[PDB]
């Protein structure tokens, strides 16, 4: 009979649209690249839906986080588009806050919920993502770790990966 004030679930295919206009914002219109182009937000939504999570505020998204399972110990160019269903890592792809909501903590509430919310899964014992070097004390507020540079290559962008236990 109404939009929750605030809700935060799994998402959905559906959901694959709004993540994207997200990104165009959050990613695009700063390094002329995303994460995630709406085929690649859906095929993990699609296979691996519990590995994601979104924050919506009447009845919209305004922050998500959209993860797969990554079976070995460094990232690399090809986990890039993978689902390892036997792997134990919760492979971060993606971590963004519509625009007009950030510096007001719901990202930090997202993925300590995230971590927690994945961590209960069976299998996921550990949880991995790369980021830009500005972030990296970001993420060290969460456990995370830095694990040298990347492998991962995205137009002139580097990151440094960062592994956190769970
Ligand atoms: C960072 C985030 C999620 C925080 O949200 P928030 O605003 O709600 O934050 P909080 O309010 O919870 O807390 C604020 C903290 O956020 C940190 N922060 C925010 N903006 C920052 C900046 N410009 N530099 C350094 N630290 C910053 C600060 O340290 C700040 O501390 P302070 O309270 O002390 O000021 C939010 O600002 C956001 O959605 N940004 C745009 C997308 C993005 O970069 N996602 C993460 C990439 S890291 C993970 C990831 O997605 N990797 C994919 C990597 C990738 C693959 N392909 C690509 C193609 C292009 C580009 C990147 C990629």
């Amino acid at each position: 009979h109404t939009l929750p004030a605030n809700e935060f679930r799994c998402l959905t295919p559906e959901d694959a649209a709004g993540v994207f206009e997200i990104e165009r914002e959050a990613f695009i219109s700063v390094s002329g690249n995303c994460p995630l182009n709406l085929d690649e937000v859906q095929h993990f939504l699609t296979l691996c839906p519990e590995l994601s999570l979104g924050w919506f505020v009447e009845g919209r998204l305004v922050a998500f986080i959209i993860g797969s399972l990554w079976d070995e110990e460094r990232l690399t160019q090809e986990s890039l588009a993978l689902h390892r269903p036997r792997g134990h890592s919760a492979h971060l792809h993606a971590l963004a806050v519509h625009r007009s909501f950030r510096q007001q903590g719901k990202g930090s509430v997202l993925l300590w919920r995230y971590l927690h919310h994945v961590g209960a899964q069976p299998a996921v014992r550990r949880a991995v993502l790369m980021c830009e070097d500005a972030l990296v004390p970001f993420f060290q507020r969460f456990g995370f770790h830095p694990a040298g540079p990347c492998a991962i290559v995205v137009g002139s962008l580097t990151f440094t990966e960062m592994h956190c236990s769970l």
